[PDB]
């Protein structure tokens, strides 16, 4: 399918992003527990802040100060003295688990910027949620992504990508992006065009039509994604289309 | 609509379809008295072709510069060849073949000779020879020869494939892009489009089956699509939205 965010072709295996779904616990805790969860939260926020602190820098050296400062405000929101008061209260006051309480707050903050049909405000609620997902994972002891982990040059396949993701992404080993996105103006599109790396974004669900490690070639010229082709289809793009650089 | 996206861009316009007046050769054997009208029928027929080629020659010049106009004197030297001429007249006099079928035997045979070597350039000359062949046969057959100089309105050129003799007489200020049933990424249609910075979805199977003449359509050469008679919503979805690639 496709919307065509960025021109180019690519040959490589697909790395399929898997994001551990998040089960928030609703069960009201006992007064006994109250302390433990306040610790769960403070401990979780302690790490999520730490991961955020290395991304700031990796967004920094790669993309510079414009980007390093998107990050300063990510941290500043996660560690907001008032939002802490709110999450903790729900623990002491309404006996909610840390993972359920923090969600309520962040969710209340992201969903309050979405009231306006403002593009940028909708972009903020997006990032406000990016930060909230993080925290819950850590609180939840669920496993964290970290894209610097890259071993192979791969064609990053995912549903969508956010600034926390594309910063730690090992640029000189990702051969393009394929997402279920929205695109043409989304962060993956503007991430690619700039990088001159290919990108088809408005996909319905490549995330279901591809599996991890499947070899494939992203067309991004005529807008086609070829999953596990025959060597002649390979032989085709291989240079037939791939040699669009000569002209 | 498919296409092999030879030329990025987006166009908004009425589709100008290029219906080719069908060429139907006469394989009947004339008698020894009809022999002389045919030499005439060929000769007059050939004169039109030259009249038309020397005008294209010039148009190609003023516009596409000297490289291309020089390419036309080549079409004229072929067409007005004294031996091909002598070989066509003889098939009429000795073999009693119609002016048209005769002309076709000689030129085609001349083209075929070039295609025996899988050589991209030779295969190119062979087409170019079949180009002149078609022009000579229509003119012999007294058929309609299209003057694309004659385009008055801005439009999206919808065709089977576009020939050098065709695009040279093209009023470039009014062609808004091209969609053909073509080959693509290297076809003349494609190289042409790529220079002028005119969009092109060229590998279509048959855009000449869904697209009728005078269909307002938008050619999404950003995302490989062709919208036939788009709803006012789909229009603004590109008209502004997708169309504003130019800004970025």
């Amino acid at each position: 399918s496709g919307i065509l965010a960025s021109p180019g072709i690519a040959f490589g295996k697909a790395l399929l992003l898997k994001e551990d779904e998040i089960v928030i616990d609703r069960k009201k805790i006992s007064a006994d527990q109250v302390d433990q969860e306040v610790e769960r939260f403070l401990s979780g926020r302690a790490k999520a802040s730490a991961q955020l602190e290395t991304i700031k820098t990796k967004a920094g050296e790669t993309f510079g100060e414009e980007k390093e400062a998107i990050f300063e405000g990510h941290i500043m929101l996660l560690e907001d003295e008032e939002l802490e008061q709110e999450i903790i209260a729900l623990i002491k006051d309404k006996h909610m688990t840390a993972d359920a309480a923090a969600h309520e707050v962040i969710e209340g903050q992201a969903s309050a910027l979405e009231e306006l049909d403002d593009e940028y405000l909708k972009e903020r609620a997006a990032d406000v949620r990016d930060i909230g997902k993080r925290l819950l994972r850590n609180i939840l002891g669920l496993k964290i992504i970290d894209l610097s982990a890259i071993q192979d040059e791969v064609i990053l396949v995912a549903a969508d990508l956010t600034p926390s993701e594309t910063a730690q992404l090992n640029l000189k080993k990702v051969l393009g992006f394929i997402t279920d996105a929205g695109g043409r103006t989304s962060h993956t599109s503007i991430m690619a065009r700039s990088l001159e790396l290919p990108a088809i974004v408005g996909t319905g669900s490549v995330t279901s039509q591809v599996k991890n490690d499947d070899y494939l070639i992203l067309d991004a010229v005529n807008n086609q994604v070829y999953v596990n082709p025959t060597n002649e289809v390979i032989d085709k793009m291989r240079a037939v289309q791939e040699q669009v650089a000569s002209e």
